[PDB]
Parts: C-alpha cells; sequence; structure tokens
C-alpha cells in the first residue's frame, strides 16, 4: 500500500508545515507537523489544560470507537528549542493520505509549553525519526512509519516541501515525476536516533566549493539551517551589512540586500539553495533589519539541515534495514 498527503506552510515565511491526519473512528482530522527530528505522535486533546488551548483542533478519544487507553503509559518530551509537552497515551487508528495503521500510539497532551499554545495552526506533531527516541514510558512505542513499514510497497517516505507553496509527503513509493536528474543516496547513522548523514562540503554564491565533512541531521521539524560557525561566518561575510546580533540571537542583514545562494554537497552531487530561501523577513514589524535563514549550530551541539535546506530538494527517507537518505534537485 501507499499514502500521499499535501503539506502546507503555516504562514508566509514557511515557519512550519502542516499535513492533515485522520485519527480515530469516525475520523477526526488534525493538522500535524511532520517531524523527522523526533519520534512521538502527540496531539492536542480533550485532556489538555483548557488555558493552554487557543484555537487548536483537539482529539477526543471518548468519541472514537477504536480508541483504547494504554494503561499506565505516560510521555514527556523536550525539544531543542525549549518546547515541551506531556500526557498519557491512547492507541487508535491513524490514516495519512489513504495509508492506514491500526493500533498506533496516539500521545494525548495534558500540558504543552507556551510556544505550542501560541501556534494555533499546529494541532500536534507526527514524529518520523527512529523509534529509539520515542518517550513513552514504561513501554516504548513505534512511530507511524515503523508501524506502516511492513505494508508499504517500499519502506520509504519522501519529503517534497514547497517554497511559499504546498508540497507533498509520500509513503511507500518514489514519484519519479517530482524531481529532475538522478537521486544521490548517502549513508545514514542511526546511533543517535536521527536521520544523520555527512554532507561533503559547501559553496557560497558562485564561489569555490569547499570540500569538508559536515555531520548533521535531516529535520523537517526545524525551520532554519544550522551549520558550524566557520561556514556560517563565510556565508554572511558576502552580505553587505550583515552581522551577528546577540539581542536578536543570530545573524541579521539589511532587508534591502540581495542574498547569495548556498550550495551543499551530497556525495558528488550539489544541492543549491536559492538566496531568496534564506530571507526570513523583518525581525519586528516595520524593521529594516531582516532575519537570516542560515545560523550557527555552536550553541546547539549538532548541525541541522532544516526546512531551508530540505525544501530546495526532493528528499528520500529510505527506511530499509540499512537506511539511506536520497537527495535530488527539483
Ligand atoms: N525537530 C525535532 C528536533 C528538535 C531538536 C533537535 C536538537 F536540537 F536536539 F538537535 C533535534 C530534533
Ligand atoms: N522541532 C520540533 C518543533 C516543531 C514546532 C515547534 C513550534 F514551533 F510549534 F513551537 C517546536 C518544536
Amino acid at each position: 500500500s501507499t499514502g500521499s498527503a499535501t503539506t502546507t506552510p503555516i504562514d508566509s515565511l514557511d515557519d512550519a508545515y502542516i499535513t492533515p491526519v485522520q485519527i480515530g473512528t469516525p475520523a477526526q482530522t488534525l493538522n500535524l507537523d511532520f517531524d523527522t527530528g523526533s519520534s512521538d505522535l502527540w496531539v492536542f486533546s480533550s485532556e489538555t489544560t483548557a488555558s493552554e488551548v487557543d484555537g487548536q483542533t483537539i482529539y477526543t478519544p471518548s468519541k472514537s470507537t477504536t480508541a483504547k487507553l494504554l494503561s499506565g503509559a505516560t510521555w514527556s518530551i523536550s525539544y531543542g528549542d525549549g518546547s515541551s509537552s506531556s500526557g498519557d497515551v491512547y492507541t487508535d487508528t491513524v490514516s495519512v493520505g489513504g495509508l492506514t495503521v491500526t493500533g498506533q500510539a496516539v500521545e494525548s497532551a495534558k500540558k504543552v509549553s507556551s510556544s505550542f499554545t501560541e501556534d494555533s495552526t499546529i494541532d500536534g506533531l507526527l514524529g518520523l525519526a527512529f523509534s529509539t527516541l520515542n518517550t513513552v514510558s514504561p513501554t516504548q512505542q513505534k512511530t507511524f512509519f515503523d508501524n506502516a513499514k511492513a505494508s508499504l510497497d517500499s519502506p520509504v517516505f519522501t519529503a517534497d516541501l514547497g517554497y511559499h507553496a504546498p508540497g507533498t509527503y509520500n509513503f511507500g513509493f518514489i514519484d519519479t515525476t517530482a524531481y529532475t536528474g538522478s537521486i544521490t543516496y548517502t549513508a545514514v547513522s542511526t546511533k543517535q536516533g536521527f536521520w544523520e548523514w555527512t554532507s561533503t562540503g559547501y559553496a557560497v554564491g558562485s564561489g569555490t566549493f569547499k570540500s569538508t565533512s559536515i555531520d548533521g541531521i535531516a529535520d523537517t521539524g526545524t525551520t532554519l539551517l544550522y551549520l558550524p560557525a566557520t561556514v556560517v561566518s563565510a556565508y554572511w561575510a558576502q552580505v553587505s551589512g550583515a552581522k551577528s546580533s546577540s539581542s536578536v540571537g543570530g545573524y541579521v542583514f539589511p532587508c534591502s540586500a540581495t542574498l547569495p545562494s548556498f550550495t551543499f554537497g551530497v556525495g558528488s552531487a550539489r544541492i543549491v539553495i536559492p538566496g531568496d530561501y534564506i530571507d526570513f523577513g523583518p525581525i519586528s514589524t516595520g524593521s529594516s533589519s531582516c532575519f537570516g535563514g542560515i545560523q550557527s549550530s555552536a550553541g546547539i551541539g549538532i548541525n541541522i539541515f532544516g526546512d531551508v535546506a530540505l525544501k530546495a530538494a526532493f528528499v528520500v527517507f529510505n527506511g530499509a534495514t540499512t537506511p539511506t537518505l536520497g537527495f535530488a534537485s527539483k
């Protein structure tokens, strides 16, 4: 079997992408943030503290005839940006774009951090990293992808994120009409539970390509591109007036500047990120300082190929017994 679902940016800056997911019987449709950087499927629910819900669509297990409480199971997660949530666990039927999994662990939030409450358009997250990172205790739970793997035509899913436009998540098949050229595959390390790979180098604008190994994770759940300080300094040095601002928390640039493209290596292939993708707009309403889409990973401890990089490519997440990542131009 296969599944295919449209994913849509939540705002004009592509800060995140939401994808409709059907949960329960009869179906309750929630718009979830597909996150290859985490491994929990959690949702706003009828159990969430009412003061922490502001416009989100909630999952109501009491209205689903297939929902079963997972006795004694709890979950608690903290994200690298300081976000967090926690609650109890149900199992239920979950469908994504025609692909159905029965007995999927649906983690019901009792408490969410303020950043989720203020994001009215995200009803929850659907984790797509490896199941070793799932936070359910005392019995760890499998991701949607892991539960679907056996029934998929091919044990893959693909991410085709749009720039200021809708995109597609496909499960079980590779749409050979969605990309140009060939797909370049590269090795994945699962030792930390992430889709972790090694980029072969970078170039700024039309400059010389610098061959150098950059270890990082492919993370649809992170907006920006977080790279080592040396790389990020070399990029912003080519933007007149750009500087690192401690008060803002990263590199900013005059909104009137034109940004150079950024190229990253995948084996012998090259993925080019257009300069317009790196513009994240004024730091505050009316400001003439704009926030940059490429920032330093020095404070994070790991390099993150977030949406800024992934939306420049067609990305294959190959969940075979030896997992690999595929990149193609589009
Ligand atoms: N998108 C989930 C996520 C959040 C944080 C991290 C970090 F910062 F720990 F690397 C990885 C993945
Ligand atoms: N990387 C996972 C993640 C995704 C979204 C959010 C936000 F923006 F909703 F708070 C936080 C953390």
